[PDB]
């Protein structure tokens, strides 16, 4: 009850701000993650033995591959505590409780692979599961451990707001599904600029936390440039391994995931920051003024990468 989390003097300052980066200290995450539970939703809004033993069984069902793994999880739950931080009386109870969960949970089991690759090669995941595959494994898996002996964080919501919260993770999860995100921006553009958008609106606030997914899903966009540089390799030796996978099955990858076209990559990242980065921070801070921050530190990117292309780096 009265046990608080404390970090070290840096991380307590750094951790308030968008461009946090978590570290390289494995061992520090757990904390670092319960410290922004209790900022962002309160030290009393789970059981911190049941939280730990949740926590320590998602990080067991992460996998060991170089983008798609627990840091991922614990950087993304970081882009929305910054978030829900700075937009402290626009989230009910139940909302920031679910929200930093789904971002816990947001890739669980990810194997690496897109939802094209498991598609192509006739995963059993892709018979069960026709759109947003991974997706749907994901919150899958979300549930499977929250059932564990010892693991339901939510135990005293009552029967009807355990049903809300879950169905707040449902629709996250779901919404990280990039395919998904470019109808929603779109969505999201005309509701503001017509001015019919709407927070009192259920519909309405589902588009808003699914376009804060999508934010919190890129936000190694948002990092300062070396950072962003750094993790651009791990996401890029994800793409190459299912580009070898894609050759395997007799299929020529698309260049973004073919290793013999690494000289393509830099204007591969324009492309990513134009069509999809720059778009969804845009329409974010259009929404919520005070994610601003993530929409300069990805334009700050997107200028670094104009450099890359143009031999200055
Ligand atoms: O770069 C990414 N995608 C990409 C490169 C070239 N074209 N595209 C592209 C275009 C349209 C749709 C999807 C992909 C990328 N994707 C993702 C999600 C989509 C899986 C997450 C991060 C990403 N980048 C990145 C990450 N961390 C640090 N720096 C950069
Ligand atoms: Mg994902
Ligand atoms: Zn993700």
């Amino acid at each position: 009850g009265l046990m608080q989390f404390t970090l070290p003097v840096r991380l307590c300052k750094e951790i308030e701000l968008f461009h946090f980066d978590i570290g390289p200290f494995e061992n520090m995450w757990p904390g670092i993650f319960v410290y922004m539970v209790h900022r962002s939703c309160g030290t009393s809004c789970f059981e911190l033995e049941k939280l730990c033993r949740f926590i320590m069984s998602v990080k067991k069902n992460y996998r060991r591959v170089p983008y798609h793994n627990w840091k991922h999880a614990v950087t993304v739950a970081h882009c929305m505590y910054a978030i829900l931080q700075n937009n402290h009386t626009l989230f009910t109870d139940l909302e920031r409780k679910g929200l930093l969960i789904a971002c816990l949970c947001h890739d669980l089991d990810h194997r690496g692979f897109s939802n094209s690759y498991l598609q192509k090669f006739d995963h059993p995941l892709a018979a069960l599961y026709s759109t947003s595959t991974m997706e749907q494994h994901h919150f899958s898996q979300t549930v499977s451990i929250l059932q564990l002996e010892g693991h339901n964080i939510f135990s005293t919501l009552s029967s009807s707001e355990y049903e809300q919260v879950l169905e707040i993770i449902r629709k996250a999860i779901i919404a990280t599904d990039l395919a998904l995100y470019f109808g929603n921006r779109k969505q999201l553009e005309e509701m503001y600029q017509t001015g019919s958008l709407n927070l009192n609106n259920q519909s309405h606030r589902d588009r808003v936390i699914g376009l804060m997914m999508t934010a919190c899903d890129l936000c190694s966009v948002t990092k300062l440039w070396p950072v962003t540089k750094l993790t651009a390799n791990d996401i890029y030796a994800e793409f190459w391994a299912e580009g070898d996978e894609m050759k395997k099955l007799g299929i020529q990858p698309i260049p973004m995931m073919d290793r013999d076209k690494k000289d393509e990559v830099p204007q591969g990242q324009l492309g990513f920051y134009n069509a999809v980065a720059i778009p969804c921070y845009t329409t974010l801070t259009q929404i919520l003024p005070p994610t601003e921050p993530l929409l300069k530190a990805c334009r700050d990117n997107l200028s670094q990468w104009e450099k890359v292309i143009r031999g200055e780096e």
